[PDB]
């Protein structure tokens, strides 16, 4: 079940999503206690007696709550920190009571903001966890972040592609109004958007034939609402610490794939591999940092039809430790510094 000695400095508990597969009903969420070197696989339904849902997509903590995106579901799972009970399903519906069918979540104050694939972004309270509030962005819109007081969020048109074709532009809102300020033109097939230093975003674009591999990394900068830099490097998904950046690219038709340290101020590459020690990835899934220790998680998918693996890295490139079989197709890390009340 693991391979090195699992250990975290600074932070008591992790928590991995898993998408399962597209319409297989499958997703999962893992809790790995290292206060008591404990793993549950099965954390959700283990504690609620129901399934997480399809394609569970985003997972993220807030205040004391821990909220799942669940895309196909179509719905918020609201989930008490101390516990692990469902607080609240809020169920993402059009106005006719199709699926909006809800991708990523960001926050600010008080306030949770979901964006989805029908081309929205809903308020929801933190406290009274009611929707209060729907304004449109862009076509399918993939991700949202929160920066210098405004929404960005990324309007891929993915779902778009073989009719209009994909969408090229980030949409801005702003929070105190919540109204949409404007659509900043970055390029097709808009993906992954995080925050950066100096009220910066970054967000990756992922051609109009995602399968063919034009990938971009664009800077965009917060206090003109204009890009900045367009990056030349193949980025698919990436992961921030100040200027540097930790990225991976995949191609899609010949299975290749790169994981590297990037220089954001140059738009050099840092090493051509981040991993210096030999470890073998084949189907690089998703990247983020733990933000109480630095070190970067990367997930493991396989071919999708096997449960994956997650695998902790110093920022030197060696493997700390890696959790195997941890779920179908884990796709999110998220850490937290405090122990839950839940064995
Ligand atoms: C690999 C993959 C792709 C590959 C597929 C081909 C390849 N070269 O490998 C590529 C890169 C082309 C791809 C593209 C897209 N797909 Co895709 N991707 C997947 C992934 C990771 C695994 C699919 C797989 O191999 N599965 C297991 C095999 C054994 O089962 P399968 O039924 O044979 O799988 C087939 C379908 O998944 C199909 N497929 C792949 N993507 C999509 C998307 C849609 C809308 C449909 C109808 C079918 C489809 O291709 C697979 C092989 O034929 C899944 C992850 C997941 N399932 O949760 C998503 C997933 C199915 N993909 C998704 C998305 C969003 C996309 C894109 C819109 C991405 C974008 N451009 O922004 C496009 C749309 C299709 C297109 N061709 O333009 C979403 C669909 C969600 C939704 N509500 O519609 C999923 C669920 C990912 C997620 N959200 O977590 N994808
Ligand atoms: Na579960
Ligand atoms: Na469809
Ligand atoms: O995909």
């Amino acid at each position: 079940e693991s391979n090195g000695d699992v250990f975290e400095t600074g932070t008591a508990e992790m928590y991995i999503l898993s998408e399962g597969l597209f319409n297989q009903n499958n997703s999962s969420l893992a809790r790995y206690s290292f206060n008591r070197q404990r793993c549950t696989n099965n954390y959700f339904s283990a504690n609620n007696q129901r399934g997480l849902g399809d394609t569970a997509n985003d997972i993220a903590i807030y205040g004391n709550k821990i909220y799942v995106v669940v895309n196909v579901s179509s719905t918020v799972e609201v989930i008490d920190f101390p516990t692990g009970k469902s607080i609240r399903q809020i169920s993402m519906l059009r106005d006719n009571g199709s699926s909006r069918q809800p991708r990523a979540i960001a926050f600010d104050k008080d306030k949770a903001y979901i964006c989805s694939y029908d081309g929205t972004v809903a308020r929801i309270d933190t406290t009274s966890l009611e929707i209060e509030e729907i304004v449109t962005v862009g076509r399918n819109a993939e991700d949202i972040c929160v920066q210098n007081g405004k929404l960005y969020v990324s309007n891929s048109g993915g779902l778009d592609y073989s009719g209009p074709g994909v969408d090229t532009t980030v949409s801005v809102i702003d929070i105190t109004t919540f109204k949409e300020t404007k659509k900043i033109e970055v390029g097709p097939n808009p993906g992954k958007i995080l925050p950066g230093l100096e009220e910066a975003v970054y967000v990756v674009t992922r051609g109009t034939d995602i399968e063919a591999g034009d990938y971009h990394l664009v800077k965009i900068d917060s206090r003109t609402d204009a890009v900045a830099i367009t990056y030349d490097e193949k980025v698919l998904s990436f992961a921030i610490d100040g200027p540097i950046a930790y990225l991976y690219t995949y191609d899609y038709q010949t299975k290749d794939s790169a994981n590297k340290v990037f220089d954001l101020n140059a738009g050099t590459v840092i090493r051509d591999n981040f991993i210096t020690d030999g470890t073998a990835i084949q189907t690089p899934f998703s990247i983020q940092l733990n933000p109480f220790s630095g070190n970067i998680y990367i997930t493991e998918a396989y071919n999708y039809t096997v449960k994956g693996d997650v695998l902790c890295f110093n920022q030197q490139g060696q493997l700390q430790y890696r959790l195997n079989d941890i779920g179908l197709n884990p796709n999110t890390v998220v850490f937290s510094d405090k122990a839950s009340q839940n064995e």
